[PDB]
């Protein structure tokens, strides 16, 4: 039969779906707010295979537009007829800044989020769509995002880099020298890298060093100029510091409300954390003190690729700046 | 401090030398060995970081010759100075093809298999070397490769397109129409896909297909006209049959053999399998007869970049064709 290109388009929404604290983080989300959502209009902002469309019909919504821009509007359309709700959940095909729909609505549903929280996001597109098409009072799911960092000794890039000097312990040959260049090469770079940690690799107590409100006045002007702020901790004990992580929550609003963390100290999700390395490792103690601040920018040549700038202080060394970018 | 662009560089080379089943199949296989290298001379084709280089020195080798292309030399250079031998191994930088030894030599050892065995393989650097450099009657390590094919039940892939039926049983919500796009985008294409299997994947016994002895007159032109050749198995039982895995061994001279294998019923390797997906499933019974004709072939484009070429028949169904390469 013939061959297709669409390997990749299977495989993200593969990935979406089959992360369950994802994919069950916004059924209860959207179930707990049925109160509000019941015998309403809903938008959802990046419908992709329309699963969060179905989930808000499933809780009550009178109608739901279903907006998607990528060629998967299509299997959302299959998805909502094989459900039996294409009477009320109607999928639109192209971007939601230029769809046109036949009423104002009463909630925004979309699951927005990037890499680093606002790598390659949708939040632009769901604040153009709250201007423009959700009623005075209307709903947002979810309502608000944290951003936190930590600094972390991260155990896989220490056991990489330490690779080096125990090959004469397993093959009788020395290659310690090679520990340099592996550093060079790991840390040597201003790319963010998206890697999943877990709490053994938190060298100090995470920090939340911004909250983004997202019903809030300014915030697509807050976006442009740089989302973030200071931090301050004191680490847990000797480690290599190797940079840090930056993560994010969302939270829903309420019937305590449910947040959808990716948090390393939570169960693992498809984001993972991002992490910005140091040049090269910088041994600390317990009770060193790390401050900082931390910024994140859109890139010049794209508002949608994720620039992350980092100021910090490790103990008494001089304040240091590193400019990183997604890939 | 700076930044550097050798990430892949090094990931490359740890992937290697973290790779126990390979790398200690060299150790052994050049320690076996020894008796034919001891106070001889060696040329390393493809030295990477040097470490076959120095097995060859502590086997007892006179003098060995390490020559690498790559950047990565450099680090080679450095870790032969550490192990105390720069006295009798020299890194030659530059293609093997182009470099200048002092004196021909009595045995090649080379790390030279690619994915699918030939993929951006250095076979054809290696055989050059031996017209060139190797002395009437020396030693090629490894001495021999053989190829093999087994009808697989892919296990992983078998999840991944049952997964759209059963997003029902776990959210609510019937995505069984996502089943026959998942199909057509994870199997309806020519790739060749690297990925590892288990046992637990096979389908019927593995068939030997090619063999290949490197001292054999003629091989060059083997390689450039096509490696391979016809098999025959039966089923095991009732399973999607999902295409065809394909791996190889290369076999060390006897101090019986050491044999290098990369058969998903063997420990892992870096290489994995290469796998040959049919466009759709085909449902199979026990003693279900499978045959077909397998060639490893050059792309024209670029004659390390592996195609596959894959006839077979299952069954009754007629005999169909499926042209493939590596991406
Ligand atoms: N401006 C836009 N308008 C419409 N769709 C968009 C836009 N930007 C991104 N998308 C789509 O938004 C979706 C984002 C997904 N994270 C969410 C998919 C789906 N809501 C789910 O939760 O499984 C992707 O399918 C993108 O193709
Ligand atoms: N024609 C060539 N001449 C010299 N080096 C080559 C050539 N083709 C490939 N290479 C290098 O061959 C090496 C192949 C590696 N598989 C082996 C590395 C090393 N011998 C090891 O076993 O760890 C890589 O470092 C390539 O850069």
């Amino acid at each position: 039969q013939l061959y297709y290109e669409c390997y990749s388009d299977v495989s993200v929404h593969e990935e979406m779906i089959a992360d369950q604290v994802r994919t069950e983080a916004y059924r209860l989300g959207i179930l707990k707010n049925w109160a509000a959502l019941r015998g309403k209009t809903v938008l959802d902002v990046g419908a992709g295979t329309g699963i969060l469309s179905i989930f808000c019909a499933q809780a009550g919504a009178r109608r739901v537009y279903a907006v998607e821009a990528s060629a998967i509007w299509q299997q959302a359309r299959e998805v909502v007829r094989l459900n039996g709700l294409e009477d009320r959940v109607h999928v639109l095909p192209g971007p939601v800044e230029t769809v046109e729909l036949p009423e104002r609505v009463d909630a925004i549903v979309s699951e927005w989020m990037g890499y680093g929280l606002l790598h390659e996001s949708m939040l632009s597109s769901v604040l153009h769509a709250r201007t423009k098409w959700l009623k005075e009072g209307g709903l947002l799911l979810p309502a608000s995002a944290e951003l936190f960092v930590a600094p972390i000794s991260d155990q896989m890039l220490e056991w990489r880099l330490g690779f080096w000097s125990q090959v004469k312990q397993h093959y009788g040959v020395d290659m310690s020298c090679m520990e340099s260049f592996a550093t060079r090469c790991l840390m040597g770079h201003s790319e963010i890298v998206v890697q999943d940690l877990s709490g053994e690799d938190v060298l100090a107590r995470p920090q939340r060093f911004a909250q983004l409100e997202l019903a809030r006045a300014g915030l697509e002007q807050e976006l442009e100029a740089g989302v973030g702020g200071r931090f301050r901790c004191s680490c847990y004990g000797s480690a290599p510091l190797h940079g840090f992580a930056v993560w994010f929550q969302v939270t829903f609003p309420g019937g305590k409300p449910l947040v959808l963390s990716t948090s390393p100290l939570h169960p693992a999700t498809h984001w993972k954390q991002a992490l910005l390395y140091l040049n090269e490792p910088v041994p600390v103690e317990q009770d060193t003190d790390i401050s900082g601040e931390i910024t994140l920018l859109p890139s010049p040549d794209n508002p949608r690729r994720l620039r992350i700038l980092l100021r910090y202080k490790v103990g008494d060394h001089e304040e240091k700046t590193k400019d990183f970018a997604m890939e």
